[PDB]
């Protein structure tokens, strides 16, 4: 079906419409309208994919369109690639009504929002998501950056979106690997912030796979309205609610970052986090192993991992995470918790071995 | 001391001024003890104010690490900046820190836009040394870096927790540098306020000679007016903010034609002004009096009322249209309607426009 959610934002407001074939509709890249023009941002894989099809939309619409496509890979997410940008808009002689188009994942999303931030210090910038993580995370809150080689995401800036594009047929070519590493992102939100949502996961999980149209439209509405409300509720980060968002990407940042890019992608090590995050709440006895094997089975479902590495050991974790975690509280309620003991930890990550 | 406060985009933050204020109490306000700051700076400065600025800072208990830039309009890139991201990092500053521009306009541009963007938003001071900094950097929240096809193309809204002004950093900066800012002091009067402008023509001397008095007045005045004019056109549109670019025009073309440092930025601005007040008169506006007291001020700050000997009437025209595309070719100018008072004029005829400029040819 067709689901649409207006986000409403530092005194902003945009929509986020889904669809199965959106990209064909008219006004469906609204607020663009004719005479205006549009820089498309995207990357050599969706080129050949969704370029054409899209610019042929717009410029039927009578909506000038120019491109630039960039490498595939996380490592293109640079200032050095994003002043590339900059001097495709200055060579075309984009003015500052020109708006910035993301088609992509979010690595796409990121660099293009944080051109559509600075460019002019400040031009319109659409969204058009292709992958589901990018869908369901990218899609609000506004973060937008480059990594640094002294850490990833260092430069940036919080900016919205005029609209969001999500058309449920640019799933049909994303890698199965990718899908799930999206769906664990999509589960982590039914443990924070929903636990309806997750029984409503476990009784669809099956068609979110086979990518049915119905399940889906939900799943990614249901997704950035539950992101929608964290982050309204805590604009500023003053309490830590939109912490919350962060369950089990302590532990998954430590396999990330010993594993290496593409090895574990990034939603495959928030699952085995998860996992540990919620062996950790059983440990210091707030949580029961019956709800933790739910998120296990849950996962599981959706083809993700629930160990850690077998190259990795306990102590490789550490380093990289005294502690702070977030950890569930019930399926469906979280928290932030400091000064957990590393031998607490440890077990946890001990008890995710294979 | 004279202090200023601006609040602008749901932000506020004073501008202080006064001889001797980087030793003062807590000018650094709102760093406080235990508290850390990056201070940017270029080769030109540092070895004459660095010093003096981190020791007072860390005689507050503030933890100083500096970076020193390469001087000039042409280092004003996403790849210097980048090298004070590489500081910052290296020194594990994390989204608490404050950000010091510690230099003129050009190093607090960067120095903005590098606070705007660091961990996408950290705490920024402005200590400007340039009059021209003093009185237009320090309001408005425009920062930015420039790129090989143009200037101030990318950057970010961003203002300042608080810009210190210390009037003793004046007594280093150059004699042009010094009248070319008081380009931008005129402007105001010219623009806004005929009793800053009655004002400047009785102190203008002192000014020159670096008066503590005037000068702290100067530069309260010219903030407390910038700031008006941008806070009642934030949510409007149309262009009140556009009556700051009063001669800028005429200016940008002399800037264009002549080539970087030739003509400094007040320089144009100056014979801007008084091409602006020409064609106030030629339309029917102003009256030959008024430019003579325009002219006459000028004068008195060392700064020309007249174009360049090599440029011809259509050597502006090109630089002062907002395109050369078919629908473009159109000359909007700021105009002076008295002396205080000024208004964007659309569409100014170019034979309008080439008489202003030929009253002005030396
Ligand atoms: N709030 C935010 O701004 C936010 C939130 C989470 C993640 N991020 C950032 O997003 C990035 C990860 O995004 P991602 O997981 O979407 O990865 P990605 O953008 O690298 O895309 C994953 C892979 O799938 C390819 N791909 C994307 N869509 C496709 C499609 N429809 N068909 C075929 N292949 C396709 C991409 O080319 C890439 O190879 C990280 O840089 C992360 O920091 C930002
Ligand atoms: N609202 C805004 O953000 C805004 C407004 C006006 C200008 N600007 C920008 O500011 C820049 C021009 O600024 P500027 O005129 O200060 O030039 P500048 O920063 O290049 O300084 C002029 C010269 O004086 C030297 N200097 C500065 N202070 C000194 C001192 N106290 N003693 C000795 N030497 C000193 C500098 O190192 C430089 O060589 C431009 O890039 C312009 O875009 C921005
Ligand atoms: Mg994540
Ligand atoms: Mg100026």
């Amino acid at each position: 079906g067709m689901e649409k959610v207006t986000v409403t934002l530092d005194e902003r407001s945009y929509p986020i419409n889904i669809a199965p074939s959106l990209y064909q509709q008219q006004d469906a890249f609204w607020p663009l309208t004719a005479g205006q023009r549009a820089m498309i941002v995207t990357n050599e894989t969706l080129a050949p994919l969704y370029l054409h099809k899209i610019q042929t939309v717009l410029e039927v619409s009578g909506v000038k369109v120019d491109s630039i496509i960039l490498p595939d890979g996380e490592q293109y997410k640079s200032l050095f690639i994003m002043n590339d940008v900059f001097t495709a808009l200055l060579e075309k002689h984009h003015n500052r009504d020109t708006t910035l188009i993301a088609l992509g994942g979010g690595v796409i999303g990121d660099l293009t929002g944080f051109a559509a931030a600075s460019y002019q210090r400040g031009v319109r910038f659409i969204q058009v998501p292709t992958t589901l993580l990018s869908q369901v995370d990218s899609s609000v809150g506004g973060k937008t950056a480059v990594n640094h080689p002294l850490g990833k995401n260092m430069i940036g800036a919080f900016y919205q979106p005029a609209s969001v594009v999500i058309d449920l047929d640019c799933l049909k070519t994303l890698p199965k690997r990718e899908l799930s590493s999206g769906l664990a992102e999509v589960i982590k939100y039914g443990i924070i912030l929903d636990g309806e949502f997750f029984s409503w996961l476990e009784e669809n999980i099956d068609a979110l796979m086979a990518l049915d149209n119905q399940a889906m439209a939900y799943c990614i509405r249901r997704c950035c309205e539950l992101k929608a409300q964290v982050v309204a509720a805590d604009e500023k980060e003053t309490s830590g609610l939109r912490a919350l968002l962060n369950l089990g990407h302590t532990f998954g940042h430590a396999i990330e970052a010993e594993m290496g890019y593409g090895v574990w992608l990034h939603g495959e090590a928030v699952a085995a986090g998860m996992v540990m995050a919620a062996k950790t709440a059983e440990l210091i006895g707030q949580f029961t192993p019956e709800q933790t094997d739910r998120v296990i089975a849950l996962l599981k479902r959706a083809e993700l991992p629930v160990t850690g590495p077998a190259k990795m050991q306990p102590d490789d974790y550490l380093p990289h995470m005294k502690l702070h975690l977030i950890l569930p509280t019930t399926i469906g309620h979280s928290e932030m918790r400091s000064d957990v003991d590393a031998s607490t930890v440890t077990a946890a990550i001990s008890a995710c071995i294979p």
